[PDB]
């Protein structure tokens, strides 16, 4: 009942997809082939509100890597296993203002925040500690199901090779880290990292990921099933890190024109959630000079001109 | 707004209490102006956006706005100027680093306009090509329209030890000048004069409060119910505030309390609650990051005990 | 003596001399007129032995201002006046490794060398202490005179002038120097400014210029006269510290090709000494990229290539 | 003989020994019991001039790793090899001006200097593309043997063992090297660590190393044999790079006092050249705050104030 018309709203909506379709569009990947076979002319959005309200318009069949979008969500999942206390005894919570893959750390020699690369490396050592990736891996999958409603939710095998025989960056952040002793007592670096691929190789489609960001706009509660799957601290403490540092250096700039809870990921996807009112996740394959999708930051800039918000 | 002015009251008293038995640590040291109040001054200003009132404590004694008039001056600035036209000159985004920090962006421009290099950037952006007697005269009108004709004064002691003190501010503003930072046709030397005139200037925390109040309400005064702000301009200050109000604690802030605040080391706290009231907290003693105590430990428990945030 | 022929030798300095003159060039000052009026044709060398053996070729005779030239002989002035301990108290002895007027202090909040501009501002607040700038020109121009065998040095009022009004940078990095507590105390920071805008507007021709290097190369000896005016301590350390940053971030490149301690200055000058065999002046308006003549740094090449030296 | 009397030299050189033996000493290793097995007693010098003329004094026969001493050796190998030109394709000239072990590079995206962590990795790349390690191996040793003069050069399996476990930082670097392409093409990040690891893990005695000191003081001529081992310019960018950044950030300093080309490895060994006239090495365990022996430091300092040299 937040938005009882759903007829005008999604009128606006069809109207901003149009507005911003007209979009040439910029480099999607340019040095792997994986992420190059798409062309550029894919383009869809959807949005889910927290009563089960559901709208796509588009192309929100066809799947996709979630690159940068599941650092929010492996860090929920991390606060709630473990507590915030714990979990940020190890990362901190501030913005750094330098790039996502520099190689500093903070005057605590911790990681800036959980959205880094550092930080979303730690934070992924600190789930399940002591068992088997395979377990790992089919815990995370299972809590992303959960989360999503039973929606598609799939592995990419090929994106996972080439990110793990293309990144050595992480390897090199790994390292460091490992260097100064910022990862919990009993892990292993080497099969971390190959954690963190795995992750950051899981595909979902637009509708699926719409209801994954409408999760955390509903407070924790699923908007579909309607079953408990986070603790309010640690949706609040997602909002609150996609807020100061979502968009990493950038993010500021964007709270400054659309002032909403937005994480940008290299497959072209905007998942943005709105508190208390709806979720909607944006995919574009090109990409402007910074990593984001210009289509995306088009139809946000537009829809937080159109309507209040903010 | 609050229709229970009264047991509200009651949780603004007990939080009082509650803030009062601490002892902290110093209180400025570094202009002979400041540190003079004693420690056990500890005070709370609260106005609603509807006009109701209530103060707590030495909401009575005069302070200083040493830098708590950074959003009044960057709101005061894009009212008369636009979004568009002062953005020209200051970037919109943390630094991550301290304050008085010696370096710009990537596009030789202060970060933002909350720290110094930015704050003296938009200093130089108001009233242009007038001396600083005319600038102090529309800036205390404008301020005065702002409080409600509230208690806003110049404190000449403060202003002289600060002005012979403030050799990083002499430093920020030569290197602003080199990198060709101001607009065309500006005497540095006045800019910062201005800008010691500017931080210099004191009010009460009921004044303060209704400031802030009227932050809260969108440019218009709670008690008089004058427009005094553009939309936009309210608007990017409180944007401004809630990102880098706080410096390089600020993210640790919006974490924590998550409201538009701002700290001077006055030992002043502004904080707003968007659509719901203006709060300002006065308690000289301040912690090793520059906050006060009692008003910090005052702020997360006003966020704990109320949903806010 | 030192060039038993000191016929061949001119020869070789001569051809030396002409196949530098090939060379077309680049800017000369771009930020005043009075160093920018300069036509780039001028071309001058000045070779002086410590024995006392000169030799001028080109235009020798135009004097210009010493720029950045004068800052060995202002750290060599305070050193023999005040004594290493007391000098070095104040300022540091290691290569920064990054621009001259950079904004930053070492480990220990102290200039990192009396070569970049912190480290020239607080050794001339270090010279003849607690007295008026007119009896410190008076001394340091006395000092000169005795180095150069009383050769042509002389102030030049209209360069003081443009600097003076123009030295945003230094006036920047005295009051953080200010700022920091990097003065002795007592001190006026704006007189020490206008002393060292002074100190850096003094001109000198070519020949003057060798015999000031010559008498380092001597050892504090006047080629010339054969009166000491330097401690060997003092000439010593300033050679070191030419030596080790005579050419700020360059200066190891330039020891990794000629080996030599030379000086470069914004005004075309290049003041290079060889240790116990002579002391050379080269001046070219035309300067490169990094602020160096090209006429003198392709001389300086040539010659280490040519004689062995070092 | 350079050294005519050789009898005066030798007992001033007890001396210095005498005096700098009542040093108390430091840590050495505190983290590795490899490295912290060797009493804080031992302590000696040997010496050995251009002319074969050879002393030492303490326990000179007492085998100890050389683990920053070989860089300038490597640096030397590679230049001999391929060429000034082709060498410094790859790596700059220039003082870095902060720790050793930084992982950052200069304005060209290159290491600063070989003597630096990532330029001794890129130096060890260069060496023998697309070989096996054991072939590489075994041309350094034979090449150490012949710059030795057929003395005592020996590997260390647990200290090699010990290291390539324990230096992670190292792995940081290679990565970070490889991610901005620093390395030639066709060389595997892995097996060139590997070999630098093998690189670092050669021993030696004192006398072997005074010897191979001695060989780059002659230039290029073994002091024994007297076969040609290196050319006149590899020796001599070596000099020049030990003078410039022998050190690290301290080496600015060292040439303030000393002035001569000395580099420190943090097996508590000093390998210091005197052009032309002599090469020693001071061996002692005992360790100063910044990586250096406490007894070396004093010793060398006592040297040059009783001799000229510089």
């Amino acid at each position: 009942f937040v938005i009882p018309d759903f007829m005008s709203f999604t009128s606006h909506i069809d109207e901003l997809y149009e507005s911003a379709k007209k979009q040439s569009g910029g480099k999607v990947a340019d040095y792997i082939p994986q992420l190059a076979k798409f062309s550029p002319d894919l383009w869809g959005v959807s949005v889910c509100t927290v009563d089960g309200q559901r709208h796509s318009i588009g192309d929100t069949k066809v799947p996709f890597c979630l690159q940068s979008c599941v650092k929010p969500l492996k860090y929920a999942i991390a606060v709630n296993d473990l507590g915030t206390e714990y979990v940020h005894r190890y990362v901190g919570k501030e913005p750094s203002g330098l790039r996502f893959n520099k190689l500093f750390l903070n005057e605590d020699d911790k990681p800036h925040n959980p959205m880094v690369n550092a930080g979303a490396i730690v934070v992924t050592s600190l789930i399940k500690q002591g068992v088997n990736n395979a377990e790992k891996f089919d815990y995370v999958m299972q809590f992303l199901n959960k989360m999503a409603g039973n929606e598609y939710v799939g592995f990419s095998n090929a994106t996972f090779q080439s990110e793990r025989e293309s990144g050595d960056r992480n390897f090199a952040i790994g390292y460091y880290l490992k260097e100064k002793k910022c990862f919990p007592e009993g892990t292993d670096m080497v099969g971390i990292l190959d954690f963190y691929f795995q992750l950051c190789s899981i595909e979902v489609t637009c509708e699926s990921a719409s209801v994954m960001a409408a999760t955390l706009a509903n407070g924790g509660f699923c908007p579909i099933t309607g079953e408990r799957v986070l603790s309010p601290e640690a949706v609040r403490n997602t909002l609150s890190l996609m807020h100061s540092c979502g968009m990493y250096d950038f993010s500021g700039q964007f709270a400054f024109h659309v002032g909403l809870p937005a994480k940008s990921g290299v497959a072209g996807g905007i998942l943005l959630v709105v508190p208390n009112v709806m979720g909607m996740m944006c995919w574009s394959p090109p990409l402007d000079k910074m990593g984001n999708s210009v289509k995306g930051i088009h139809f946000c800039h537009d829809l937080v001109s159109l309507c209040n918000f903010h």
